């Protein structure tokens, strides 16, 4: 599919047919896919200062303000906000951060991470580590040392016979705790998730996973890094996943929607307890030796700050809420659907699962197969979607209304109905 | 004053390469606007950047084509997972060996971290998993990724980070003036050189090593160059055993040593070229790399904006004629600063091209600073901004990294104002 030009919520292809698109690009293009402002806010900060960098006792305007707006905004109390392009740069540089603290704290042997099954973190050859999907890993001779994956947190895949949600909880919370203790509890660093786990599958964590979490870190003073790529500014019902989840990480880390993608920026905060052990090495070595040369863009951090501006100013958040509110109850009254295995997904993100035999949970042979069906009668139909083996995913712009919603679901209904005529 | 910039700074921004303790107690130099070759701080002051900010904004800092090209694309498409592929076909077709596929990233460091990964699943996809070492050099510094930090060879990139990870190798830093015996020539060190990588190379069983990564030139490392044959008797070592040969071009490509890249200049024929810098004078982020057939043939997104961008810096590069430009003025740069040998303060001139390392010593025989090293590059460093120009200090050296629009007379300018501060400096040392 050759995607030439957006507007709103839509884009077009070459032949000039138009599409919802349903994942906001790459679960990323928040306020649509033409907001003149994004363009004004470029072309001024270009025209001034197009790059200076933050190294060496460095600065400038925009990553200025918009270090104190993310440290402003943040849903814990955090001290610093640092600056990456991207978001597999920014949790790899968090992990060679983390291990720095730990060498800064006196504690040689706290260097291990533990991730997840599932969990989808970046690409780059630390981050691909702590992503948990098999092909990440596969031919590439990764994980590298130090990084662990414990459960996926996918209560309709992992569940056993006759457990329930409240007690799959307490099971992977108990097994984070097995973990930890096999591998010697001073070992363990950091543990990383996403409040909810996008490219994995929309995996929503089952009630009373997060507490439980929580109290097992604490208890052994890991640190907790939130993964709010996909989650951050308004995508799970409040600004952050973190306040959705009732989490609180030492490190948030973001990317994505802090520029609707309009540019590549990405950055993280760190709370006092993580800031202030580097910040004492970085005066003993003489340098905090670690940067990217576009680390705090002007260009692209003046863009974000006015992505945020716009995101206040409409109330995005708050649209995002009451149009996930009416999504995800659109998307569930398809569960009695024959092809449909579970609905999943809060405030505006979403996955349907297909299945073909709904009590063994299994789809065409091999899975995928359905996924791929589906979505290409959904693409058909006007809408774009991204398989994830057979779940499709709904992760649309905030600025989406329900008349739009209403559109995307009822395509998808349809679109079901076909698949299913032609199995029939 | 609790809201100026540089207290906000204090307050909420952690910077990359910087001692924390000492932001916290003299916070920024905060850039206001640019202009040219200039930059203006929020107090008004204009410098020359004799660095182009970080050895890549090639066109200056202001060039409003580039805005306009970034806007035009960003109203049409600003995102999407055109320009990308017209960039693509741009680098494949001006590459100074054969290339066969262009991939884009956002930085060097996720670009040389990509490469590594991508020659392990190489060397897994021909069935030799023990082929995964690369090898690198002190010095050489290739970015700040667990990997490409790794690859790098300068030790304020691996101190309590736990780096370099397993398989990274780092043979010698090809520095004649630093790592010279009594009584070696250039070229016999240029030999030992290559023969102490062959015995790396042996030690380690052939077999196991699966890349030689180098950059032509060495910026951040002090603006090292290697002494001459040292690439030609590097590239029969390597071409012995079957290693792939990684230029990486993050500084030198785009014209900055007299050719459009390093290769051409050091007759380097690499078989994967990473880009960077110059490549879109840093006004959005973008990184690419090139494989050949023969690293491709094994294993047969872009952001658009970037892209856009990129592919305008390039025109303009090519139609205002930069990389003469940039040749002609290194030809009187590199000459003017030669000027400065004889300086009481100066142990070594090097450089080629438009970039070159002038580096300090306070004794020419012994080849040593003030206690320790690296306070003579600083006070000196310091003097010159004072004085107008920006460098950057690496150690006891002072780099020149102009950008490619620099006119002879700003080269003049740029030059006396460090004549000027080697005298001040000699002259403070004196009292
Ligand atoms: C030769 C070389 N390679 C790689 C990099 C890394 O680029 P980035 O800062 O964009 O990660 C740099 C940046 N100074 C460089 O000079």
């Amino acid at each position: 599919l050759v995607i030439e030009r957006g507007d709103g919520i839509y884009v077009e292809d070459v032949s000039g047919k138009r599409y919802i698109e349903a994942m906001s690009g790459l679960w990323s293009v928040g306020v649509g896919f033409s907001e003149p402002r994004l363009a004004e806010a470029a072309a001024r900060q270009m025209k001034k200062l197009p790059f200076y960098h933050t190294f060496s006792y460095r600065s400038h305007g925009p990553v200025i303000d918009l270090a104190e707006k993310l440290v402003s905004m943040a849903p814990v109390p955090m001290s610093k906000a640092y600056f990456t392009n991207s978001g597999s740069e920014a949790n790899d540089t968090v992990v060679k951060l983390i291990w720095y603290r730990s060498n800064a704290l006196g504690e040689p042997e706290r260097k291990k991470i533990i991730s997840r099954k599932r969990g989808y973190h970046g690409v780059t050859i630390a981050s691909a580590s702590l992503t948990g999907l098999p092909n990440n890993h596969r031919s590439f001779d990764l994980p590298i040392d130090r990084i662990l994956h414990t459960g996926c947190p996918h209560f309709y895949r992992e569940g056993q016979a006759g457990e329930s949600e409240e007690q799959f909880a307490t099971r992977l919370a108990d097994e984070l705790e097995q973990l930890i203790i096999a591998e010697g509890p001073h070992t363990i660093a950091a543990f990383i998730g996403e409040p909810v786990m996008g490219a994995g599958g929309v995996v929503v964590p089952p009630k009373t996973y997060w507490e439980k979490v929580q109290a097992v870190l604490k208890r052994y003073d890991i640190l907790l890094i939130a993964d709010e790529v996909i989650c951050g500014f308004g995508r799970t019902g409040n600004l952050f996943g973190s306040q959705t989840f009732d989490m609180k990480p030492d490190i948030l880390v973001m990317s994505k929607q802090l520029s609707s993608s309009y540019l590549p920026i990405s950055a993280f905060l760190i709370n006092e307890r993580v800031y202030a052990p580097i910040a004492e090495e970085s005066h003993k070595i003489g340098t905090l030796g670690t940067g990217f040369t576009a680390s705090g863009h002007p260009v692209a951090a003046a863009v974000a700050l006015e992505n945020l501006a716009i995101i206040e100013e409409r109330d995005l958040v708050a649209n995002a809420r009451d149009r996930g509110t009416y999504m995800q109850k659109r998307l569930r009254e398809l569960q009695d659907h024959p092809l449909v295995g579970e609905v999943r997904g809060v405030g505006l993100i979403a996955g349907v699962e297909l299945v073909t035999d709904k009590q063994a949970k299994t789809g065409l042979e091999p899975t995928g197969a359905l996924g791929a069906k589906a979505n290409a009668v959904l693409q058909e139909r006007g809408v774009i979607s991204r398989a994830m083996g057979d779940t499709l995913a709904f992760c649309p712009p905030l600025i989406i209304n329900d008349q739009q919603v209403d559109t995307m679901v009822s395509a998808l209904e349809a679109t079901l109905n076909d698949v299913q005529a032609s199995l029939t």
